[PDB]
DNA sequence: GGCTACAGGACTC
DNA sequence: CAGGAGTCCTGTAGCC
């Protein structure tokens, strides 16, 4: 199989810079704003002249005001960003109909009906990149392999603007020097398991004894990583169809009340419900991050779609079910709708 | 034992 | 000082 994994550089920076070109050169800090007091939020990514000196996604807008005052400051136009992506998606599609929008950014293209090599894949990513940037003026990050992952490890490698290839001599080489960390679906909590068993690449996973691997890690995780291993992963590129949408909102002080909650529970199921079009849920979940930050959550499914009216009513109880099963304050809270008809 | 629902864990962009 | 949106997996308990 030949995989065509396309990532859309520094996007929602870079989407403001083609609106605004003067911001072109210039650090810019796309930010979402929480409402709790002036700056209070957090950044949702920057271009690279920003990320050059630590300002990345993540960190709150304080602290990246403290490294780059000067640094321009655009609050989050998501729906922007959605219109230009898909638009870009459809550019895609043209080169391949099995295709896989992971995010408003990342695409995989099966190819390996469409050329013969990497020498024509490569030549498939230039022709890619320039269409994109031709129509849209913007710059993308090429990453092509064998199956998902690496095609992705590649662009990983290669970003910004870049297009990259890794063949099957790559992928056993990678195998034996890659950090483990850097595996997509690898994070800090794994990776310190990993690095603890001294598992520090993928070959490790190899040796080690499965249910110890298992243990740690759990059964579908050490599976992947060996399948990888191994250098037998195969997982088909398909669309991705949405399994839940919701909205969460940030309280201007955090609370416990449950009249004081309400109307930012009612607005977050406002605006779910616009987002949700014509998907009827069967399912509703009450999310709340307390204040210490730990996410807890309350559902039911219905036998039935659910109507704002009973979306309404049900987010209530569930709410209280939060509310008198936990004695910690709320911080942000919303709903997540799913199991669609 | 293993399927289902529900709640939390972890991860990704 | 810590936003937002969305996915997949797992432990626990009910049930066949
Ligand atoms: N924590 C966090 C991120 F890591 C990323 N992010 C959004 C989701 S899509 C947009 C992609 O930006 P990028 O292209 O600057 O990310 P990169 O692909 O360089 O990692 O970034 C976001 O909103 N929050
Ligand atoms: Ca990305
Ligand atoms: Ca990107
Ligand atoms: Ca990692």
């Amino acid at each position: 199989m030949i995989v065509l994994f396309v990532d859309f550089d520094y996007f929602y920076a870079q989407v403001e810079e083609v609106l605004n070109p003067s911001l072109k050169g210039k650090p810019v800090v796309v930010c979402v704003f929480s409402g709790r007091f002036e700056d209070s939020g957090a950044v949702a990514t920057a271009n690279y002249e920003a990320r050059k000196f630590g300002v990345k996604a993540g960190i709150p807008i304080v602290e990246a005001k403290k490294i780059l005052p000067n640094a321009v400051y655009l609050p989050m136009r998501k729906e922007v960003y959605q219109q230009v992506s898909s638009r870009i998606m459809n550019l895609l599609r043209e080169y391949s109909e099995k295709i896989e929008i992971a995010s408003i950014d990342e695409a995989y293209l099966d190819i390996s009906d469409k050329v013969r090599d990497y020498r024509e894949a490569y030549n498939l990513g230039l022709e890619i990149k320039n269409k994109i940037l031709e129509k849209e003026k913007i710059t993308v990050t090429v990453g092509i392999s064998k199956n998902k992952v690496f095609a992705k490890i590649a662009a990983d490698m290669a970003k910004p603007n870049g297009i990259k290839v890794i063949d099957d001599e790559e992928v056993k080489r990678l195998i034996r020097e890659l950090d483990i960390a850097d595996v997509p679906g690898i994070g800090n909590i794994t990776a310190e398991k990993l690095k603890k068993l001294g598992i520090n690449k993928l070959v490790d996973t190899l040796s080690i004894e499965f249910d110890k691997l298992k243990g740690m890690i759990g059964e579908a995780k050490a599976k992947y990583l060996i399948s990888l291993a191994r250098d037998e992963y195969n997982e088909p590129i398909r669309t991705r169809v949405r399994k839940s949408i919701g909205r969460i909102v940030t309280m201007k002080r955090n609370s416990r009340n449950l009249e004081e909650i309400k109307p930012y529970l009612f607005r977050a199921i406002e605006e779910s419900y616009y987002k949700l079009d014509k998907r009827i849920p069967k399912a509703i979940h009450v999310v709340a991050v307390t204040e210490d930050l730990d996410i807890v959550s309350r559902g039911r499914t219905f036998p039935h779609g659910i109507s704002k009216e009973t979306a309404y009513s049900e987010s209530v109880k569930l709410l209280q079910k939060i509310l008198e099963e936990d004695e910690r304050k709320i911080r942000r809270i919303g709903v997540r709708f799913s199991k669609f008809i």
